DNA sequence: TGCG
DNA sequence: CCGGCGC
DNA sequence: TGCG
DNA sequence: CCGGCGC
DNA sequence: TGCG
DNA sequence: CCGGCGC
DNA sequence: TGCG
DNA sequence: CCGGCGC
């Protein structure tokens, strides 16, 4: 009897592999590998070996793999947290976001302000150059709580009527919307300049908010643990790294004796830097 | 009226007056006035009379004052916040710290990381330097939470066992400590000087966690919307403040026609930087 | 007692001692000190011995007193600096705020457009509620640049005309201000909790700039190594804190046995966290 | 005759014709172009014209025109501001530092701490997973500033000895190291994931230094002002971003009515955020 | 080369 | 480090 | 189409 | 968004 | 009159 | 702005 | 205590 | 920690 997780975390696998994001190629590469590195393409293998993966075919276009895990981590997500409701309540939705949305974020109450900025730089100069654009946050994943009927907070007891908490977050139509709960950063595979982007998000989310800042993570495929520590080491913007196979990486670096990496996993894990995907649901639920 | 979180409220309202701590002196000054500002003495006087203060003694010494309103703010928040059990689920404690303990924060999760920092600083002097010290400043009030066994995380199905999610922060188990849910600053009155340290030891907890940021807010008796601003207006530090008596300070600033004050007040307000303290234990539910 | 600079920290000490800011009272408590702290009391009456004080004067109010060495510290910096113009040439402006504090710091070119979102901010709503209002900053004492005209530029060599480098700071010409080299803040004393306004003017300077951060300094005559340490230890806010009698405090703390004051004081002063007063006049010129 | 610094402008572009990194292949894109996005395409071709390029070929590997381009610009820099001694004096070095040197930024003297950081999470694992490791990134291009002499110092009065100001950062002293006078950041193109790390790299250098910070700009040949936004727009990492032609890309601009990328460019303009190549070494003598 |  | 390009 |  | 690969 |  | 002193 |  | 009050 595998638990619900593990099953969970066998089915994320297996859109992986039968969508070919997680494939070998012709030449030997595994599709999350930077062929031009002997331990990356080594520790790509060992990974998709341990997932059974058996398919070959051309590796697929970053933008297509890129996407692809978004949507497949997203569904991960939403099923997953939606069996923790007995520790963690409330009406959630998870969503891809596709760039397409820009100021998706100021639908939420922490950062419905962006609107209204946004809108008065349309009209001002240094409003623009001085408040920038990046504050137009546009998150990989989202997991969102709609707001509360007084009755459900009355449930058990009479705690509130109209005249009482009148500003309380999770109070439904003080003209109010809904609250964003996590922003989940997603990298098929990461590069240590373009990883950095994780960071500068993280820190809008964080500079800019009005109320509890949400849950701020990234979840990756990279192989390599010196490229995930590019994003994973230190504090500040992001809460945790989440990897999508780390029982795994784990497994494939003890066999082959990669001392410094798997010193460097060690270092993130233990520190607190690094998880498992399967970490993801019961960590968005403290 | 009867809705509990009024009760509650008022409950608060009553120990800050029974215990002398808001009361008027024989030259007419409320408490938490600054007796040589007109507004200040004008608007706490109405506050007082809202609240129906009748005791006549002197001020309480300032330390006396920011102590029992520390503790009086403990008390509300932990009997309203438990009543939101199914909004919020978990063994959650509220307590009253500040000086009583330093480094208190890295008895939880997000920043047991520190004990390991100052433990370093003190075999070598530079890093003290570097790193500073006012990272193992305790905030005044903290909610925690205390971790779940796998009984309840199973209460429903079959989630997890001893090889899934092993590192998820709410499983209890390998010497993981509780969490820290909430960071409570108090002042009793204002100056614009001295409330600048509410954003510093935000910074700190924004800058050093590992986890979700806990949430950080200010509660405060000040009457003044002006140095009420000093803390409330601008965001990344702070959440949101917290008034003591919200509907009383705009009932008084109507009567008194102080204009000015108004729309400062409703600046804070609308831009979603000041609620009253009945708002707080839902805002913690979110 | 013979180099010019070490006339001018004389000097400084000695309008302290004619102004009555620094002296002792019918207690025994010099001016700068705490007098319920034993070590404070000791450590500021062996520095005050070592100044060669002898005025015997009631406390100054701290109003008093804390404008007092705002004009004494600036008329030492502007006095010394002066001296420099063969390192760092310019037309330098040294100047105490004071009063007419709120958007001073606009009048210079790296916060210039802080005028344009208070004048917005006032023509509409909350703007002000996502951008403050603490960002009008007022240091205690600021050092400016005035801007230089194309004879100084090409003074030896056809460097510039008016077709290339035409947005460059120091090129005086209509709509362009001076630029501001550095905000130093003044602490007479200190306590932890008031001390951390330093941070937060240091952050709002960080954050809201257009051009290369000014110096950020804090000088104190504080005679506690732990309530310098409030705000000397730790990067990011403050570049330097530089004490008005260091090389006397240091002395003092030799001959008292007080080894963990004497430990934090040398953990600042190797950490490059703390130096004397005569050490910022050069820190002005890199 | 035309100025100097117009004529270094001359000097800067031909360095980039004749390595070939800026050029036009047989299908019309210049090298610096997105060749998908018809306006960049276009963009790129006018900016070309306008500096005389003829030259047709293949568009050079990334690799090499990103090493390139940092080269051109550090000989840029290096030459203009050496004509600049009579402004801003000094013993001044720039160059252009390998990514190939981790820790050379603790050779100088506001980072210098970061080697005892280093070693401390060397011996102390874990450490790293909160210090994190990029603090040890170097910038693309540095100029820094060799100590002064007492000699010099007191070139025309006696103005320090070894009692005073004995802690002075320009003071060849204290073990006392070059002080970093500024950090150069290039982006030959820019796509706005990987323009970020300018900002994560800048935020180290703000939250680590000891002293006055450096410089923090960047230099682009980007065509498109809204690919420029991604890294020019907003404040408090980077002091300012210069454009390899600005006088040109505004020209076109024009010629072509993009009227949109116009607006943007010169809110970038007008608010500080961008300026033309030739801007930047009188910007660095401030 | 490795990884920016 | 930058370039290509599919969503 | 343009752009993450 | 990710992948290739030269300094 | 009220910030610092 | 700084000072006093109960915590 | 000395400090928050 | 807050209170007093000069500038
Ligand atoms: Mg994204
Ligand atoms: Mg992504
Ligand atoms: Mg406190
Ligand atoms: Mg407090
Ligand atoms: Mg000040
Ligand atoms: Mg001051
Ligand atoms: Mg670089
Ligand atoms: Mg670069």
């Amino acid at each position: 009897m595998q638990p619900l997780f593990t099953q969970e975390r066998r089915i994320f696998h297996k859109k992986l592999l039968d969508g070919n994001i997680l494939a070998t190629n012709n030449r030997g590469v595994v599709s999350n590998a930077d062929g031009s590195n002997t331990r990356s393409f080594n520790i790509a293998k060992g990974i998709a070996d341990l997932l059974h993966s058996e398919t070959v075919s051309e590796r697929l276009p970053g933008q297509t793999s890129g996407n692809a895990f978004e949507a497949i981590c997203s569904e991960f997500v939403q099923s997953a947290f939606e069996k923790l409701q007995h520790i963690r309540p409330g009406d959630w939705n998870v969503k891809q976001v596709g760039s397409r949305n820009r100021l998706e974020i100021a639908r939420y109450q922490q950062y419905a302000h962006l609107t209204a900025l946004a809108k008065a730089a349309e009209e001002n100069p240094e409003l623009a150059a001085a408040l920038g654009s990046d504050y137009t946050i546009t998150p990989d994943i989202i997991v969102t709580r709609n707001l509360i009927a007084d009755a459900e907070i009355n449930r058990n007891e009479f705690l509130v009527d109209e005249n009482i908490a009148t500003y309380a977050s999770l109070r439904a139509g003080n003209g109010n919307m809904p609250l964003l709960h996590a922003s989940i950063s997603c990298k098929w595979t990461i590069r240590s300049d373009r990883a950095q982007n994780a960071r500068s998000e993280g820190l809008n989310l964080v500079r800019n908010r009005k109320g509890r800042l949400p849950h701020i993570v990234v979840v990756t495929a990279e192989p390599t643990p010196s490229r995930i520590s590019s994003i994973a080491l230190g504090t500040g913007e992001i809460d945790c790294v989440y990897h999508f196979a780390l029982y795994e990486l784990e497994q494939i670096l003890q066999s082959l004796n990669y001392e410094d990496a798997l010193d460097l996993f060690y270092i993130m894990v233990n520190g607190k830097r690094l998880k498992d995907i399967s970490d993801l649901p019961l960590d968005l639920a403290v």
